[PDB]
């Protein structure tokens, strides 16, 4: 995140990391066994890591759970990144509390205009590099289709949405991919692409989860 502010320990309670000797991106617990990414976060041997603040420490209210699944959603293109959305099984069901908690997938796709919370551990510089090791939060609105579309000229599908600011110095970054943006206390994207971070009119691009919940709802009822 670039341009953000620090959380407060566990004030996210349903942002996980991904980590596979290290942490690599982001993802949101949507019940106690199911995890929602992006596809283009896919690796074997994934550890999903619950109750984070500082990835580098462990401050005791974590959970490490290994993935027993991971299923890639059926269309994902990679070279596009059309349908960058992934499910993860945990192996256990997560304990749900305080610190650790599932958000709710959306009935209504999300407004333009609308300030969603965007959360991760990525890459704070919008060139150079930073990673932090506790999880930073960013306010960013959704913007219109039209401007998307102006700033991506011919890569945006009905799949994808932007949020950010045009001036830039604000975005999401390499990281951050697979973590939540959450609007109106729904999941409404998932954090996927963009060309740079926080770069003036190339805002973040990402997925749209609203268009997804049947095949969520479906897939998380036979495995
Ligand atoms: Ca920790």
């Amino acid at each position: 995140i670039v341009g953000g502010y620090t959380c407060g320990a566990n004030t996210v309670p349903y942002q996980v990391s991904l980590n596979s000797g290290y942490h690599f991106c982001g993802g949101s617990l949507i019940n106690s066994q199911w995890v929602v990414s992006a596809a283009h976060c896919y690796k074997s041997g994934i550890q999903v890591r619950l109750g984070e603040d500082n990835i580098n420490v462990v401050e005791g209210n974590e959970q490490f759970i290994s993935a027993s699944k991971s299923i890639v959603h059926p269309s994902y293109n990679s070279n596009t990144l059309n349908n960058d959305i992934m499910l993860i099984k945990l192996k256990s069901a997560a304990s749900l509390n305080s610190r650790v908690a599932s958000i709710s997938l959306p009935t209504s796709c999300a407004s333009a205009g609308t300030q969603c919370l965007i959360s991760g551990w990525g890459n704070t510089k919008s060139s150079g590099t930073s990673y932090p090791d506790v999880l930073k939060c960013l306010k960013a609105p959704i913007l219109s289709d039209s401007s998307c579309k102006s700033a991506y000229p011919g890569q945006i599908t009905s799949n994808m949405f932007c949020a950010g600011y045009l001036e830039g110095g604000k975005d999401s970054c390499q990281g951050d991919s697979g973590g939540p943006v959450v609007c109106s206390g729904k999941l409404q994207g998932i954090v996927s692409w963009g060309s740079g971070c926080a770069q003036k009119n190339k805002p973040g691009v990402y997925t749209k989860v609203c268009n997804y919940v049947s095949w969520i709802k479906q897939t998380i009822a036979s495995n």
